[PDB]
């Protein structure tokens, strides 16, 4: 399952984590983000336990967003190890983001 992560959290949840995390930075009001949450959510259950899949509210986590230079959302960040390996700006369907997941496994 996605899981709903903030600044508090993050470093141990994201970059502490001993599988790839994928991140969604997100906010209630963009309309993209929204269209992408389901696709996050079939993604979830099919890498179930072998990869991590977090949400952050941008509205709520301003330093979590500046640490990462987050100015747009959405925004998905696939973190490996601690550290960034891709990054993805804009609203992008379930297949373009398939294909960055798998090539960090």
């Amino acid at each position: 399952s996605v899981i709903e992560i903030n600044d508090e959290n993050f470093e141990e949840e994201v970059l502490k984590s001993d599988k790839p995390v994928l991140v969604d930075f997100w906010a209630p009001w963009c309309g993209p983000c929204r269209m992408i949450a389901p696709i996050i959510e079939e993604l979830a259950e099919e890498y179930e336990g072998k990869v991590k899949f977090a949400k952050v509210n941008v509205d709520e986590n301003p330093e979590t967003a500046a640490k990462y230079g987050i100015m747009s959302i959405p925004t998905l960040l696939l973190f490996k190890n601690g550290e960034v390996v891709d990054k993805l700006v804009g609203a992008r369907p379930k297949e373009a983001l398939k294909e960055r997941i798998e090539k960090h496994l």
